């Protein structure tokens, strides 16, 4: 995340770091005792020797993987949305089953998911979090970062990212002048909006042209478009 600040401990208790072969490689969101939501491109090609994965929850600093605030689980199952197209970025969304359930604590707790016609209009200020790059060309922060970014209207998303076919299963967010964005390493993590005083997961960090660039808002898989698939894959 570029243009953000250190998150406090327990700030985003659904935020998870996906370690693979011992290293953070993507983020994800806890959506229940047993299930994670992430980006498909995070798990594509890694749906084989699952013991390489470790879901790290309640994490603040990567250097403090060992705190008793931290819960860590093996990943048992990976379910990539059937419409995923790695070339076009459509349906870049997947679910991961935790091998043993997590306990809900101060530091670990699922997020509510955006519904069908819950309204999230352009201009709305939402939050992103992750352990991704500080900037395009910055370093990787030890401590989890958070930033506030505004949602951008669908038509603008597509004008600004003509390199892609921007669909109804995507959203985008960022500032015209740039400076605040999700970057490499943030993929799979959350875009969450405060809605009637309740944190709700709206997007899954998916792709972008660079990070934090002027008129290049980051793009996110739109949670509300995958409601039924998410529901059915549960447990």
């Amino acid at each position: 995340v570029v243009g953000g600040v250190n998150a406090e401990k327990g700030a985003w208790p659904w935020m998870v770091s996906l370690h693979w072969r011992g290293r953070h490689g993507c983020g994800a969101s806890l959506i229940g005792r047993d299930w994670l939501l992430t980006a498909a491109h995070c798990v594509y090609g890694k749906n084989t020797h699952l013991q390489y994965w470790s879901a790290v929850l309640g994490l603040h600093a990567q250097s403090s993987m060992n705190s008793q605030e931290v819960q860590i689980r093996q990943v048992d199952r990976i379910i990539i949305n059937k419409n995923y197209n790695r070339r076009t970025k459509e349906a870049d969304i997947a679910m991961m089953h935790l091998q043993q359930p997590v306990n809900f604590t101060e530091w670990v707790l699922p997020v509510c998911l955006a519904s069908e016609d819950q309204h999230f209009p352009a201009g709305r200020r939402c939050f992103i979090a992750g352990w991704g790059r500080d900037a395009e060309g910055g370093s990787l922060p030890d401590i989890l970062q958070e930033a506030e970014v505004p949602l951008v209207d669908q038509d603008e998303c597509q004008r600004l990212l003509p390199e892609y076919t921007f669909t109804s299963s995507m959203l985008c967010a960022g500032y015209p002048e740039g400076g605040v964005d999700s970057c490499q390493g943030d993929s799979g993590g959350p875009l969450m909006c405060l809605e009637d005083a309740r944190w709700t997961l709206i997007g899954v960090t998916s792709f972008g042209v660079g990070c934090g660039r002027p008129e290049r808002p980051g793009a996110y898989a739109r949670v509300s478009a995958f409601t039924s698939w998410i529901a059915e894959t549960r447990r």
